[PDB]
């Protein structure tokens, strides 16, 4: 077993661990540690109880061996003993002792090549930044598109954002088949934890406004990040995110100019075949009249609504839902199960 | 005296009546009657207290002259005596005696020429259908664009949807300045009164879902309507509407292909100018990072977000807000004021 | 084995049928028919997809025959053939042909003895009204309290409201143990299906207001119902309800005067003992810091929050959560199962 | 001219400034400075644009004079020139230089006697803490009850909370007429700035949960505070609070044992009388069926719902609304204006 550590037990950190247990197939690695700036009792409480994902179907038992605090978790006929830490500064983590092979960096606070490496300076072999890269990176991966393009010499990988992981395959698939000249992306997204309950000072003057009562248009790391995966799309794609007051799940609305003839039928049939072949693992298509709440806890990177496809002359639009928490947390798992074979 | 009546004291019908009193200028016509299938006290209560636009600044007192009911409404140094009625069957209404010059159909249930004529058989002389056209109509009017081409012979007239009232000005202005090859619309709309609170049976399986907790991509009457008003744009444009849980205000994401050189600046500059020159009583533009609730009670048909503008090659995206309720309600008064000229 | 039918396939009716399959306990009766005013297609979609409780872990297949429409539902290793009907007039329903032993009236439209007998005319042997009695009932029942006092001759029963199911055991337990001079109830309830999305005509001028954006004080059926169940308490307990914009789950704030010595411990300890002994069936207690989301999909009639328990002098206050849909649906099955052996 | 300064330009700070300009009666004193840890541009935007209360009706202009930042604000035919600051440490502020007669402390952090003194040792003459007292104070004041009891020796004063200012009149008005043996409070409150948007680590584990999706019981400084104001109520009152997913406006449900015969009529007449006579400035009473968003922007410390009063036995309950932002903000101004002569 490879040994994995999560730094930052937030919406992502925590759902990774849930996903470890909830998965239909046992992952061939173990999660052996978690860090956060909060205490264990809080961490365990938010792990157990989730406004978004429900009560956790299993048992968590805190034990104290030595000074080392450990969670004994059990669910889906599977066990894990995890060490709980409360270190603010990553360079001071015990990754060497615990022998951590990969660190899922899920704090938002350590996106640089410099901060990433601090975990390596603390004994870790590899790191995965769970976010768009800030600066330099050894690699920018979207599981199902370029996970095979990881070299073993790669220490600072990025798994990008959820948005990027829905977006990239749509573009890959279509550019490849019909040719995309340019494209523009509207993302309609559930409220995220960085927003404000009420009008409160914030870096973003948009995201300063009450989360629960506003439509809030804003920036998306997705575009800058998608261009580190496909540099050819520089100057050829742009877009933005809209925040609305639902708790979870998002939609991506992508408008593009095709270089060959295109029909609704042809566009939809392409995406279906990909869902059944190369992109089986991460993509699915639906012709059913669903809404956001229907895709909660869905492990796919994207579910395409084929009813929503529109073509006019050479311009086309497609639409796809993703569970921005669940989908992405399963892609972090799937990515670690790839490094070993 | 121009005499107007409102059939359906709804979100629209009540906001029309308020708008009469709240306008800067006094309109050269009077509202003299309203009809709803609800009782008077319910109508008065809802008229006085609004979850969205606030309390009515004024007095409303019920008097029962003859065997008729009247409302005595004093506000903004103005007074009206409005007769209240309760007749589900539009032809049974006394439009003959009251000398109704124009009826505003705000029920939602009577949009066919056939159905709307029932007001003319009641003695009314003209009918503005406050909605998109079901079958045929003598005219289809977006105030500020084609309000002038209404005829004396015209009797059944449509003010279209609010979406349509914001989309047309944009398309007119851009097709005229740059050439639109094709375009596509995403409308992000607040909840509406036809939707459902929890999951409940409904003719549309999408709006059937819980309004408060869902993103609900649905359809827009706003495109069929725009093809009426601008027939030369047939087949150049399509779109769809998303419902999201805020109480009020909507936006449009318009994504078009341009037939000549375009830049973010030159787009934004054309819009600003157009607002200042030809389209001033219905169009504004803002430079600031605002959100939906900043447009509550805005009378404009559309406010353009200058920051939200984007160009990649020949493709471009512009973005406009509007108060779906209040915006539209001012265009109904604005339209009526154009007949007595 | 007994044959059950559901008139009205909404929040309750649909959760009745699911709870039947999801129940870890198999029930000894079968549900063989349902009726609503919407088409099978709408009914299936809504059964399969739910904003509150999620997707159904099962398969639904429609069987259209010469005239009859059936549903073949398979879940949790159980199967059911359910005839689907569309009759707004309960007297005409084929309850004879189908041999319906019990009907559940989850429509909220047939609460009188008069109207509930319309089922008895159509061939049914017994009706349970899924609401508070309106005029006369052969019995008002709270499962876990007086479920044993159902005489086999009783043809028209009532299973009161979700709120009554919780209030009664709380009062029973406390009045028996300490003695209630008087009590006052505050219910804080998620939004219900009868409320309005936006401000719209309604019978109640409070429930006419936009559900999503408003605290809404309102009345409770539960007090009338409680007097029918525990008649000695006439005039000793009043109360009211408050709707807030959550999707599901209610709470109950009972404030009472005690006739003997009360302390926080002594109250909680008794409530614990009940949850363990007499009422381990339908009652649970937590010390943990939970919120509404945590009781979503809990089948208990009431979960007491012991930390919220408070005493000053002779007055005290206790707090209980319940899943207003799921608890109430489970108590209907629980009830139907009690008419056996 | 008294000179006032605001520390913490939040929901209270901003609403305090706004309310200065909106008041019918000019205040015979002036706000001359604000301090927040945020950039002036953020503070100005957030002041101008408000999800809860609207656009500011007036013009704000920034000037940079002698390396000093100022705000020139014009509205309601009034002008204020206000210096903006950014000192996290209160001992460092220039209160002496500006000759500040009263600091308003709206940060939430500096509530201990020793903290609040940092403003005094920084040059200010008096300080009002805009929250319940943390440890001790020179005086805890509710405008309209004990406002005339302030001494010249009271330099650190508490203006308590939104909640306390509604509760103290109710408790006092009734205790005086009828006698209160004991009382228990339930407060239903809108979301506060300090809550979390999604489940996120937090000191309080109830307030850690998603604000827009939960009912969340919590604690209320209002009783500690009311005991400081009415020492005789020690051991005679208690309560707790509930956050629900609305943006603004709270209500208070108060249940008490009377020591004298009570009826509904007699309670409502006493409160109507008090609203008309001694509590006229802070209290009001409505007989209408209204909901939360109707009391938005109301300046009153409380508004009894005459319709909501209930009595059974010696025990009774009364219900009152208050705009938790706007109400309190006026009481700060009203209390500053009571320092004259
Ligand atoms: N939320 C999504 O849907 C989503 C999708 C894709 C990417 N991401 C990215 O994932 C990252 C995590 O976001 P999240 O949703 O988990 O939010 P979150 O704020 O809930 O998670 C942050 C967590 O890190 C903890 N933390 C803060 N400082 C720390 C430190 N110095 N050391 C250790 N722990 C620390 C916080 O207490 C919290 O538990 C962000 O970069 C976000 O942009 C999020
Ligand atoms: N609300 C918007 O944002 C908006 C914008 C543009 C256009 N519209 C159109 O305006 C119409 C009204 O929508 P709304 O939002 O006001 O909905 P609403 O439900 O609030 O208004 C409908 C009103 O009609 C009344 N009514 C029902 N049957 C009637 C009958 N037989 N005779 C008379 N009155 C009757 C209802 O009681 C209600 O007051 C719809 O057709 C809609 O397409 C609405
Ligand atoms: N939801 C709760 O928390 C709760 C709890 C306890 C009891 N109740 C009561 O249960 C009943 C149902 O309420 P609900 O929450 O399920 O609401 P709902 O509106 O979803 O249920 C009503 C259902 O009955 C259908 N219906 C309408 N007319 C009909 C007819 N003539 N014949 C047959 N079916 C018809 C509707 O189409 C709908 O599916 C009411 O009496 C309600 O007050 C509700
Ligand atoms: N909002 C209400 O309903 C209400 C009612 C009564 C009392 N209060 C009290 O008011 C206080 C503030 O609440 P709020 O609603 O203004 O919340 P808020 O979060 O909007 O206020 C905090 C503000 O102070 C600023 N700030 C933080 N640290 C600072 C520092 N060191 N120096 C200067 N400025 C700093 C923040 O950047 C922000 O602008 C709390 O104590 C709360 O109990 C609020």
């Amino acid at each position: 077993m490879q040994r994995i550590a999560i730094n930052g037990f937030g919406r992502i950190g925590r759902n990774v661990l849930r996903a470890w247990f909830e998965s239909p197939k046992q992952f061939h690695f173990e999660i052996v540690a978690i860090n956060d700036i909060a205490d264990v009792h809080t961490l365990v409480h938010l792990f157990k109880y989730d406004s978004t994902h429900g009560r956790f179907n299993g048992k968590v038992d805190i034990t104290i061996e030595n000074e080392k605090i450990y969670l004994n978790i059990q669910s889906n006929q599977r066990l894990l003993k995890v060490e709980v830490l409360q270190q603010k500064q990553p360079e001071l983590l015990p990754w060497a002792s615990l022998k951590i092979d990969v660190v899922l960096e899920c704090t938002g606070l350590f996106r640089s090549h410099a901060d990433a490496t601090r975990h390596l300076e603390a004994g870790a072999k590899r790191v995965i930044i769970g976010a768009a890269p800030f600066d330099h990176v050894d690699a920018a991966i979207v599981y199902g598109v370029n996970h095979a393009d990881v070299k073993a010499t790669d220490q600072i990988i990025s798994s990008v954002s959820c948005t990027t992981q829905a977006l990239v395959p749509l573009v890959k698939i279509i550019d490849d088949a019909f040719g995309i000249e340019t494209a523009l992306m509207t993302e309609i997204h559930a409220v995220t934890a960085d927003q404000s309950v009420l009008d409160h000072a914030h870096r973003d003057l948009r995201r300063a406004r009450a989360s629960g009562q506003n439509i809030i248009p804003t920036t998306s790391s997705a575009l800058g990040a998608l261009k580190r995966v496909m540099p050819k799309m520089e100057d050829r794609i742009d877009g933005y995110s809209i925040r609305v007051p639902t708790i979870n799940v998002a939609a991506i609305d992508l408008t593009f100019i095709a270089q060959s003839p295109i029909t609704v039928h042809h566009i939809n049939e392409l995406l279906i075949k990909a869902s059944q072949t190369d992109y089986a693992e991460i993509m699915a298509v639906t012709d059913e009249p669903l809404v956001s709440s229907d895709f909660n806890h869905s492990p796919y990177s994207l579910i395409v609504d084929l009813t929503q496809t529109m073509v006019v002359g050479h311009q086309a639009k497609v639409f796809a839902w993703y569970d921005n928490e669940w989908g992405y947390a399963n892609r972090l798992l799937d990515l670690c199960d790839s490094f070993k074979s």
